[PDB]
């Protein structure tokens, strides 16, 4: 029994160390452990139905973050749906993903590590978690899968940009349709090649600012054409394709914002609540 500042707090469900827990009255979750204090300050700034809420903290000579409980993550939903999800659902999950991320961006914060397991869903409704690598606007930055990273980041971009999360939302959007990860580079060095092998290699003519990126000067890349959206995501509705393509364009200045994406005609039929 560990004393928080709000309450006293039990199965083991952890990784990477997360437990399940009982309040003196409600079910919570306990994340055990630098990037933790960060996570508190950032999470206090982020109160939103689509961001997993932090309810308490326990300090011992190990930090424990007390969170609202969440049945599962999207990593697990994709294992029950190996060929993708129902169009009704993709729309729902995607929309909530955009709503959480939009809230972050309005509040000058970037998740920077969006991926299915960092998206928790409760049995009712999906929420962003794990702000360990989040970037507050103006504060300097201080293992992982590279499958959802923006190509420009992978190429050495250091600049603050909301576009970085939209790339990740794109890869997740695509993953929900096929059931499979869009850019599963076999090693870390294969990630950019993998990306280009599907979306085509970017060219300086259309996107003049690759040339200014640190890994573009230090490396040449095999030149691919884009694979038609027809073979990447067979049979998906045109509206969806349009949206995904606007999430996945190479030029961070052309890439759609979370808020704009919420207004896309693909979301014509969904209740915005
Ligand atoms: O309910 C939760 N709220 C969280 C907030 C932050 C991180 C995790 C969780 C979390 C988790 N719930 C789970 C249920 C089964 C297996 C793992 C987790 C888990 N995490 O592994």
């Amino acid at each position: 029994y560990f004393q928080g500042l709000m309450e006293k707090y039990l199965e083991k469900v952890g990784e990477g160390v997360v437990y399940k827990a009982k309040d003196s009255q409600r079910i919570v979750a306990l994340k055990r452990i630098s990037t933790a204090i960060r996570e508190i300050s950032l999470l206090k700034e982020l109160h939103h139905p689509n961001i997993v809420s932090l309810i308490d903290v326990i300090h011992s000579e190990c930090l424990t973050l007390v969170f609202e409980f969440m049945e599962k993550d999207l990593k697990k939903v994709l294992d029950e749906n190996k060929t993708g999800l129902q169009d009704s659902q993709i729309k729902i999950y995607l929309y909530q993903l955009l709503r959480g991320v939009a809230h972050c961006h309005q509040h000058r914060i970037l998740h920077r590590d969006l991926k299915p397991q960092n998206l928790l869903i409760n049995s009712d409704a999906l929420k962003l978690a794990d702000f360990g690598l989040a970037r507050a606007f103006g504060i300097p930055v201080r293992v992982v899968t590279l499958w959802y990273r923006a190509p420009d980041v992978l190429m050495g971009s250091k600049k603050y940009s909301t576009s970085v999360d939209i790339w990740s939302i794109g890869c997740i959007f695509a993953e929900m349709i096929t059931g499979k990860p869009l850019f599963p580079g076999v090693t870390d060095d294969d990630q950019l090649p993998k990306i280009f092998s599907i979306l085509g290699t970017p060219n300086p003519r259309e996107w003049p600012q690759v040339q200014e990126l640190p890994l573009w000067k230090q490396r040449t890349f095999q030149v691919f054409e884009k694979k038609p959206w027809s073979s990447i995501i067979p049979g998906f509705c045109q509206e969806g394709i349009d949206l995904l393509s606007n999430m996945l364009c190479f030029d961070p200045n052309k890439r759609i914002s979370a808020r704009d994406a919420m207004n896309h005609p693909y979301f014509k039929d969904l209740d915005p609540q």
